[PDB]
């Protein structure tokens, strides 16, 4: 068998025996293993240099810092290509793809058969939570990608310590990842391999991963969305915790009381902006602090309390509008040692995309630049034919530890515990600026049934509303109705404690004027919502009771430095008869969806929202 290169360091017979049947199946010229250190970073980053992958910027201008241009057909997760192989179909449910195991397996196999022909396999060692921690767990991931490799060194805790806390008989979750682009003998390479034909595949009884075609992060950075959502959330089903597509923030206030908060939002809705906002004028003595901002792993404990924490290293977030008024902690985040995917390139070798200009000299685009696709782009170019110089998904990959806001508590694996929840989808009508939900049950119930409309996250049409439970559509790892079981038994258990349980709002950032502007300025702003959030788990907050829950009043939020009207406010948080009687009807089209497994008291709930709509 091909000679595997296995460091002395690796202890683990049976992890070794698998890279040895995956080195047979895959092909690949050689293997090697990342010990993850600083060191080898710098040497694979210069060969993707080498490569062409990465052009690296201008060093007086953002510091240690690569700049990745991708094909235009792998630039954003492939929803139809991501599969859930349960034993049983319905342990996959309505809102996943399905297929039988064996015969996925027989689709794959002839796949993988030789994918990584003329390349390096590199061996990536992983942990989701903190190292040697009661909550983590570890994954190795095979892959024919550096970029790989060097993005997983930032979003998780790679290399070498991996291997003392396997030991001789640690488990691993498996993964596989293969750009699927193999090599001929004197062949040449483009910049960015990929496929047109695309797998994510995920079989829930044995942890395996498999990703075929890809090198989006979303897609090949398999400790994220593949096992830490897809994978996680099965195994929390069976053990009694959640995995949830949500960012954790903390929030002091100016007496010094300190809370946290969870927030699912879909992709690319708001996490990353909300999880590290700047409180705006008005709000002295107030600070936020970020815990992470995209993966949650949740448990409840005996004191009747739900402890959150982060499993990921990194934030791999959206570019496209990040200046200093909507998010200046990402903006320092990002001064230095990133990894920036498909956003333009200056003059000077710095890195542009839109929203940038708002911090510029007149407010003015840039007089040339080079966009994600390699061409000639001008402010001009741009006027005549709206020409993005940054795709509209493109991505930083930066380390938590960057970001000047991150929560001193954001990798202890002791967790924090959550005093609130937050819902809210991409909706430019219907749903109000805040609501907050009257039980647990109706809690769910605004959870289960969001919608939310697509985004450039995904490949497909994007501004078309869809549901999208919880946040979850893409990453829910098992039938979605058992998930919202999970949930409604989850708040039992901690009402059993005799504790308060944590209250749910829904949120909604995005209302549209007769333009197609947004009537809500979020960013900064949204501390406003937040803090009577706080003020509501404080008891000390007022609120009306409407349809959906209860909303605050004009004059129960805070508008210091901020020009927003009370006629402003009353058109983000009017309860519409008529847009809700048509959002109830999707709900029923859901339900009818979700029938199996569906649990009884989300049609109760149905069922008091129409009465109270017809009131
Ligand atoms: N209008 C508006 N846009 C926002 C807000 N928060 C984030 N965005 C934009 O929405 C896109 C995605 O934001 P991000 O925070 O990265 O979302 P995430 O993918 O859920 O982490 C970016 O273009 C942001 O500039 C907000 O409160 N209001
Ligand atoms: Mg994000
Ligand atoms: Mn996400």
């Amino acid at each position: 068998g091909l000679n595997l290169n296995t460091p002395a360091y690796v202890k683990n017979a049976k992890l070794i025996a698998w890279v040895a049947d995956m080195v047979a199946l895959c092909k690949p010229d050689t293997v090697y293993w990342c010990d993850g250190s600083d060191a080898e970073y710098q040497r694979l980053c210069q060969q993707l240099v080498d490569a062409g992958t990465f052009k690296k910027l201008n060093e007086a201008k953002r510091p240690n810092s690569y700049l990745a241009c991708s094909d235009p057909s792998d630039v954003a997760r492939v929803e139809d290509r991501t599969y859930i192989c349960s034993a049983k179909e319905e342990n996959a449910g309505p809102t996943n793809n399905w297929m039988e195991p064996s015969e996925m397996r027989a689709t794959l196999q002839p796949l993988f058969d030789g994918c990584m022909r003329g390349r390096t396999m590199y061996v990536v060692p992983f942990s989701m939570g903190p190292l040697g921690s009661p909550i983590a767990h570890i994954g190795i991931e095979l892959s024919d990608s550096p970029y790989v490799a060097v993005n997983m060194k930032i979003m998780t805790r790679m290399g070498k310590a991996v291997f003392e806390v396997l030991g001789t008989e640690g488990d691993f979750v498996p993964c596989v990842h293969t750009v699927g682009a193999p090599l001929a003998e004197g062949e040449q390479d483009v910049t960015w391999p990929c496929n047109k034909t695309k797998y994510i595949v995920h079989y829930p009884e044995t942890r395996e991963i498999w990703s075929y075609g890809s090198g989006y992060g979303g897609n090949a950075l398999l400790g994220k969305k593949c096992f830490a959502l897809r994978i996680a959330s099965n195994m929390g089903r069976d053990e009694g915790w959640l995995a949830e597509h949500m960012l954790i923030l903390g929030v002091t206030n100016p007496e010094g009381k300190k809370y946290h908060v969870a927030a699912a939002f879909p992709s690319a809705c708001g996490k990353t902006n909300f999880s590290m906002l700047v409180p705006p004028a008005g709000f002295d003595g107030w600070s936020v602090t970020t815990i992470g901002d995209d993966i949650a792993w949740i448990k409840p404990a005996a004191d009747g309390k739900l402890y959150a924490i982060n499993p990921e290293a990194g934030y791999f977030g959206v570019a496209p509008g990040t200046n200093m008024l909507t998010n200046p902690n990402c903006m320092l985040s990002v001064r230095g040692n990133t990894i920036f995917t498909n956003v333009a390139l200056t003059d000077d070798g710095d890195v542009w995309w839109e929203g940038m200009e708002q911090d510029a000299p007149g407010k003015a685009l840039p007089d040339h630049l080079i966009d994600w696709q390699g061409k000639d782009w001008t402010p001009q170019i741009a006027k005549e034919t709206g020409a993005k110089a940054a795709h509209p998904n493109s991505r930083f990959t930066v380390a938590a530890t960057n970001n000047p806001a991150l929560d001193s508590a954001w990798d202890d694996p002791k967790g924090v515990a959550i005093d609130a929840f937050i819902f809210g989808g991409r909706r430019s009508t219907t749903v109000p600026l805040v609501t907050e939900a009257r039980s647990w049950v109706e809690g769910v119930y605004m959870a289960a049934t969001m919608g939310s409309e697509t985004t450039a996250a995904a490949t497909g049409q994007a501004g078309v509303v869809r549901r999208d439970p919880f946040a979850m559509l893409p990453f829910m790892g098992y039938n979605m109705s058992d998930y919202f079981q999970h949930w409604l038994d989850l708040g039992k258990k901690l009402a059993a404690s005799g504790a308060t349980l944590p209250k749910i709002y829904t949120t909604n950032w995005f209302r549209k004027g007769t333009d197609g502007k947004f009537v809500w300025p979020g960013y900064g702003e949204n501390m406003r919502v937040l803090a009577w959030m706080i003020d509501r788990i404080e008891g000390k907050g007022q609120g009306e009771d409407h349809v959906t829950g209860i909303s605050p009043s004009y004059e129960d939020l805070n508008w210091t430095g901020l020009d927003f009207s009370a006629d402003q406010f009353n058109t983000v948080t009017s309860i519409d008869k008529a847009a809700w009687l048509k959002e109830l009807e999707l709900h029923a089209e859901l339900f009818k969806q979700l029938e199996h497994h569906l649990p009884k008291e989300l049609g109760e709930t149905k069922a008091e929202i129409e009465r109270r709509l017809a009131a």
